[PDB]
């Protein structure tokens, strides 16, 4: 049956939620609460407005699509989606429960011993594994996007500088994408948890490449034959001016297993990259890599990211997928 909702205000907010969630306070729209049904804390997202435009109904739709898909120890999980409506007439607002945060990477870096630096991006390597067999490319990957307890144990979310790790192909918009734009990412990551500085810290997005070039160098030929365009082509070079860095000096310190695996993941041809499957099985993670415990996931339905469909349409989709939610164990 239906539970009682409760109806309160916070922050000009107003809040209807099941009276198993006590005692919310803000920290978008998000609680932190106490679930009374398991006597752990969570998090509440009220979302903003969600059927205002088409936009805004899709992505609705996305997220809550892709919260429902994940099952897997590094990536964020739904645990209860709720809406205060009894009808798809009524329905307006809708509700996700998460598990609560205490602290991002950012947090817990404010130095990793080389052990910590190995779990952590092992973590993150085989989260990723794991949503890029479901064709999910996270495309925003950055230490404020991952949590870590005080027991180093991460998880994957998206909140919503990204910059900083961002891979190159996007910032010049080239041609073909694929899942390794988030490895790009990951190498970014580890080179700060090793150095304890940003890797490529542009100002604005040239910068940020000029930086890139002088570190993984200019395109060889291989790259090149694949860019169509004559004026792109050029103006990688252009870019690729300054005195050329090398990984062995940026990276003096660092485990040599550790530099050479950032050697493999900041490879400007995405055809090149070492894929997150690939790089869990590099020896820098020996002591963490097991075949037996790294899953892909189930399929992914992602049929509707190509659609354009009606407001209505897409609330009724959200709907029908609060309806059929089922919580986890
Ligand atoms: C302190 N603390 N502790 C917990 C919380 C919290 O807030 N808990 C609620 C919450 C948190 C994160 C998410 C989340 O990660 N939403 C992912 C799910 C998909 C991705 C796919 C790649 C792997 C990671 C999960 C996603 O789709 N995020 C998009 C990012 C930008 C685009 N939007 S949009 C669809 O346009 O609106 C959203 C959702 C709800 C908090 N503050």
């Amino acid at each position: 049956e239906r539970p009682t909702f409760y109806r309160q205000e916070l922050n000009k907010t107003i809040w209807e939620v099941p009276e198993r969630y006590q005692n919310l306070s803000p920290v978008g729209s998000v609680c932190a609460a106490f679930d009374t049904k398991t006597g752990h804390r969570v998090a509440v997202k009220k979302l903003s407005r969600p059927f205002q435009s088409i936009i805004h109904a899709k992505r609705t739709y996305r997220e809550l699509r892709l919260l429902k898909h994940m099952k897997h120890e590094n990536v964020i999980g739904l645990l209860d989606v709720f809406t205060p409506a009894r009808s798809l007439e009524e329905f307006n607002d809708v509700y996700l429960v998460t598990h609560l945060m205490g602290a991002d990477l950012n947090n817990i870096v404010k130095k990793l011993t080389d052990d910590h630096v190995q779990f952590l991006i092992y973590q993150i390597l085989r989260g990723l594994k794991y949503i890029h067999s479901a064709d999910i490319i996270h495309r925003d990957l950055k230490p404020s996007n991952l949590a870590v307890n005080e027991d180093c144990e991460l998880k994957i979310l998206d909140f919503g500088a990204t910059r900083w790790y961002r891979a190159p192909e996007i910032m010049l918009n080239w041609m073909h994408y694929n899942q390794t734009v988030d490895i790009w990412s990951v190498g970014c990551i580890m080179a700060e948890l090793l150095t304890g500085r940003t890797l490529f810290p542009g100002t604005d997005h040239i910068d940020q490449l000029k930086l890139i070039l002088r570190l993984v160098g200019t395109p060889g030929a291989e790259l090149l034959k694949k860019i169509s365009s004559e004026s792109a082509r050029n103006y990688i070079q252009s870019l690729a001016q300054m005195p050329k860095m090398n990984f062995a000096n940026v990276f003096i310190g660092a485990n040599p297993l550790a530099v050479d695996l950032l050697e493999k993941m900041l490879v400007l041809d995405s055809d090149k990259r070492i894929t997150a499957a690939q790089a869990l099985a590099h020896a820098y993670f020996a002591q963490y890599h097991d075949p037996d415990d790294e899953p892909v996931a189930d399929p992914y339905d992602q049929s509707f990211e190509s659609r354009d469909l009606l407001i209505d349409e897409w609330k009724s989709l959200t709907y029908d997928e609060v309806i059929s939610f089922v919580p986890p164990p």
